[PDB]
């Protein structure tokens, strides 16, 4: 599904992630954006390692989800990967809240750190009523 960004905002919003560990919902609405365009049918085959990032957090199958067919897979969300290409989000959600309770939390994703870190994020949730 491709999420309209309030819309999205708002179900971030009833599913617990605004404030989760310490991250504001303007943080998690830009990575989605810059991840999947807030599309939960999103992959990329990172050919170099063989590892998959699905859904609309472009999660990981080496060490969250479990594809497989990627090498040293961990599987920390104990989640097939195809639950993250959902349309209902919850899932991906609770697999995303997994991955920032590691000591790096939200920096896990480069794109995060590229796009996000230490820029003005109120754009993302501006008029949404979040």
């Amino acid at each position: 599904k491709v999420f309209e960004r309030c819309e999205l905002a708002r179900t971030l919003k009833r599913l617990g992630m605004d404030g989760y560990r310490g991250i504001s919902l303007a943080n998690w609405m830009c990575l989605a954006k810059w991840e999947s365009g807030y599309n939960t049918r999103a992959t990329n085959y990172n050919a170099g390692d063989r590892s998959t990032e699905y859904g609309i957090f472009q999660i990981n199958s080496r060490y969250w989800c479990n594809d497989g067919k990627t090498p040293g897979a961990v599987n920390a969300c104990h989640l097939s990967c195809s639950a993250l290409l959902q349309d209902n989000i919850a899932d991906a959600v609770a697999c995303a809240k997994r991955v920032v309770r590691d000591p790096q939390g939200i920096r896990a994703w480069v794109a995060w750190r590229n796009r996000c870190q230490n820029r003005d994020v109120r754009q993302y949730v501006q008029g949404c009523g979040v």
